[PDB]
């Protein structure tokens, strides 16, 4: 609708994984005209950067890589959504790789009292639940998830002011499942639609789940990754998995989410425009509109 | 680059109703797309952005004095207030046009924001002095007259937006070469100190950049409105009135470097690129001037 101001804040993050270009997403939505797309919703935008690390990438083996450059961007990241959270304006990060998740809950739990019920909706191709231990490339942007539900090194987990819990958490597109995530899933009892799972009862459906479960929460986060949406359109993204979710059923999605009350911040993340740029910039594009109402 | 701020307020302003052609409004939608807001970014990790509402009126075809007199009043009735809030001494503001028009507004608002007693220095880039008024305008073009209005010369509705009026004594024109009977007769009669695009020639811009420190040096702010079509046609082909005989680029650019170092300087207008007119090589060559202008090389 429209917001007497929107908090846009640029992540330009590539540590959580070892390909160069993603920490340009917000440089190249900008060129595309996210600008313009904020200007149909909030005659005020509060454009915060947090600050790009500029150290050599670690490339070799290792269970968690760059951790200090994933640790330094969370929590400048966490700390200005603090201050900048709002329950009746709109706060968009674009990101960044995924990594940038757990900056994200942190802020979004600082920013409210420590007893309120933060709900978190993660739309992605993979649960990013992994740690340290288990993962199979050393990526924190696999990991996030689990640092904000306590699973990871200290110097992660301990972003968060307090963790939340596996029942806050709503998946959605997830179909590459490593088998620590899988083991999560199944035992926590994890509320998730695969993207197969979306194919066969639609995407009305899974609006209305995610109704439903969040009825007593006090606020909603939605983390969006962009490798949810199948590669047909999403091309300019680092870890592309096939049969994932239409366009269409994408933009619906965006659409029935912008609708809901208790939404009032959103990650658009993964944007790697040295992929792929223009076809991509575009569908993301179109997704935010969406939430928008536009 | 070598200037950081707290926060840059980068106001855009798409205003087309000071004259008749389209996409000059479009200014700051194409400035953002070729990469303004990247630009912003090596100066401050913050910027506020305040838009202005754009007027969705018919446009006042027919000949008259002033044209859509209506849309210049009331978008530089919320540009001088939107400025008189967010202007700050200590940090840095940014207006992005639309046409000159604006320039009433963004005056206005400087003076809104300084005490009634304040001096107020304007320095105005410009192939054009902007000085006409609607009985000796040959177009009725309101871009063509804020400067006029800024010192009381102009229509009740528009002189009115000026909490006080500046004086001609204020200003100091760079690059003027366009000038009508009306407007030779005040920079004669009044005195207004000026260096005329031909003057920069003879002379340099160094001279120029030496004559605005002494000429300023008791003033309490300076603003700096640049109009694009100050440049030459070769460097600036997307504006609605070009002129030849202009400004070189590199002279321009030197220009917008020294007056990011005055002290004084706290707020900038980049008014008439009209991106439907030309896009890439104008865009391109304004992120120039307004790099220069932070520092950024
Ligand atoms: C994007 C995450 C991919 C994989 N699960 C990993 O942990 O590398
Ligand atoms: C842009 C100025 C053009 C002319 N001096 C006029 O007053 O219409
Ligand atoms: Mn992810
Ligand atoms: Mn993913
Ligand atoms: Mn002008
Ligand atoms: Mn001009």
């Amino acid at each position: 609708m429209q917001f007497e101001k929107v908090t846009y804040i640029a992540v330009p993050q590539k540590y959580g994984q070892k390909k160069v270009g993603v920490e340009e997403g917000p440089k190249f939505l900008e060129k595309l005209g996210f600008m313009n797309v904020l200007e149909q919703v909030a005659k005020s935008v509060n454009k915060k950067t947090i600050t790009e690390p500029k150290t050599p990438q670690e490339l070799g083996v290792t269970n968690a890589r760059n951790l200090n450059e994933v640790e330094s961007v969370n929590i400048e990241l966490r700390d200005t959504i603090a201050k900048e959270y709002d329950v009746n304006n709109l706060l968009i990060n674009i990101g960044g790789d995924h990594s940038i998740g757990l900056g994200t809950i942190a802020g979004v739990v600082k920013a409210m009292k420590p007893n309120a019920r933060v709900g978190v909706v993660w739309f992605d191709a993979h649960p990013d639940m992994n740690t340290p231990e288990n993962s199979p490339s050393g990526n924190i942007h696999g990991m996030p998830l689990a640092c904000a539900v306590g699973l990871g090194p200290q110097r992660l987990t301990s972003i968060m002011p307090h963790y939340i819990t596996p029942k806050d958490i709503m998946y959605v597109g997830i179909r590459s499942i490593d088998v620590g995530e899988q083991f999560e899933i199944q035992d926590k009892h994890i509320d998730h639609f695969t993207a197969e799972d979306v194919k066969r009862v639609g995407m009305k459906e899974v609006i209305e789940a995610i109704n439903k479960k969040f009825v007593d929460y006090d606020v909603i986060h939605l983390s969006f990754d962009i490798d949810g949406i199948d590669p047909e359109f999403i091309l300019g993204t680092g870890t592309p998995v096939p049969k994932g979710i239409s366009l269409e059923d994408s933009l619906y999605f965006m659409s029935e989410m912008g609708k809901m009350k208790k939404l009032h911040s959103v990650d658009i993340v993964e944007y790697n425009p040295k992929i792929e740029e223009e076809i991509t910039g575009k569908n993301v594009l179109k997704c935010i509109s969406s939430l928008f109402g536009i």
